[PDB]
């Protein structure tokens, strides 16, 4: 407990590609790259030549192979991804010492899915059975892990924001973070569900009723590079941001994530943007506590230095994508249904102005601001 140096480092990623895991799946063990996703239920694998991957899995391979003669196809509002469901044994190579049979869907068709040119081959879906596909009778990888060993109910992620970080499998290590975690109640185990019951521009709230920023749910998802707001938050938020920052004007379509804005190498007016505050519920009735972000984190490098603004509005509620998490280092406690929050040791900062989590603050009426 509190130590994990050979789970430390064991992420990696590009730019706007994605943290992914080393993974290994059936016997004798393939290697594959696994995109970690707190926002998905579903270990999906490659199976087939696909021109974008670097390798996939080869059932006929494996002798520890059992088809659940099953097939899913899975729809995103986005792509699509198709697969035939079986189990095999899984390991984490720097991860705990341990084998599972889990399931897999064993990806045979798949459009919009994969990215030209990311090294990842896979996902790794980390919520809840609730929203595996097709239905939550399929198990998915962490619960697996739970059962079948003596694991500890909880991960928890360092996303480092050409990108790394780690994920601890059973625990929390210490050096991952600076002062204290904050926690905020799993409010229902489906997604990684929490509760905003308060958000911040510069410190100047936006004094929207709470429930708007919930509508219609809150969550924690690390296969999401946007800090997503409902439209009507989004709104206001930019109009603030904006505000903020009138000492520079930019187009309209910067704001819309529409078009990238650039600046001489070197001289990205950081200063002159915002801080984010989001007031999540906390342990205690009517404590809260809150958490802030940089533009570093919400100003995304492209490749001038070119940024896109990955502030976005949404239509499935706020999520709180790798701009978010960037900031911090995530406990998904899911033996205590909670997720605790801490200042990431490794977030992207400068000199005048780091990430935050500060409590305790006092907050009345936040079951209001949970959307039925
Ligand atoms: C499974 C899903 C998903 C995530 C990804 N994620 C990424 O590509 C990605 C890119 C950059 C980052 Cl920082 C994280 N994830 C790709 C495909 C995909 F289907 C679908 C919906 C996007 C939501 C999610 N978390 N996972
Ligand atoms: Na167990
Ligand atoms: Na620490």
């Amino acid at each position: 407990r509190g130590s994990f140096v050979e789970m430390v480092d064991n992420l990696r990623g590009k730019s706007g590609q994605g943290y992914y895991v080393e993974m290994t799946v059936g016997s004798p063990p393939q290697t594959l790259n696994i995109l970690v996703d707190t926002g998905s239920s579903n270990f999906a694998v490659g199976a087939a030549p696909h021109p974008f991957l670097h390798r996939y899995y080869q059932r006929q391979l494996s002798s520890t192979y059992r088809d659940l003669r099953k097939g899913v196809y899975v729809p995103y509002t986005q792509g699509k991804w198709e697969g035939e469901l079986g189990t095999d044994l899984v390991s984490i190579p720097h991860g705990p010492n341990v084998t599972v049979r889990a399931n897999i869907a064993a990806i045979t068709e798949s459009d919009k899915f994969f990215i030209n040119g990311s090294n990842w081959e896979g996902i790794l879906g980390l919520a809840y059975a609730e929203i595996a596909r097709p239905d939550d009778s399929l198990e998915p990888f962490f619960d697996s892990l739970v059962k079948q060993t003596h694991v500890p109910n909880l991960f928890s992620l360092q996303l480092c924001g050409s990108v790394g970080g780690s994920m601890i499998i059973g625990g929390i290590d210490h050096s991952l973070y600076t002062g204290s975690l904050w926690y905020t109640p799993i409010r229902r185990e489906w997604y990684y569900e929490v509760i905003i019951v308060r958000v911040e521009i510069n410190g100047q709230d936006l004094k929207m009723d709470c429930k708007e920023y919930n509508y219609d749910k809150s969550i924690v998802d690390s296969g999401t590079t946007n800090l997503r707001l409902p439209k009507k938050v989004f709104e206001a938020a930019v109009a603030s941001i904006k505000a903020a920052s009138s000492t520079e004007k930019f187009p309209d379509g910067f704001w819309l994530g529409e078009q990238l804005v650039c600046w001489q190498a070197g001289t990205t007016p950081w200063n002159i943007f915002p801080v984010i505050s989001l007031y999540l519920m906390g342990e205690v009735t009517n404590q809260s506590f809150r958490i802030t972000i940089l533009p570093q984190q919400y100003l995304r490098p492209v490749e001038d230095d070119c940024y896109k603004f990955a502030i976005s509005q949404s239509s499935t509620g706020t999520v709180m994508g790798a701009v978010i998490m960037e900031g911090f280092y995530v406990v998904f406690d899911r033996a205590r249904k909670r997720i605790g929050f801490a200042v990431s040791a490794c977030h992207v900062h400068d000199e005048f102005r780091t990430a935050a989590v500060e409590g305790p603050f006092v907050t009345l009426d936040m079951e209001d601001c949970g959307y039925n």
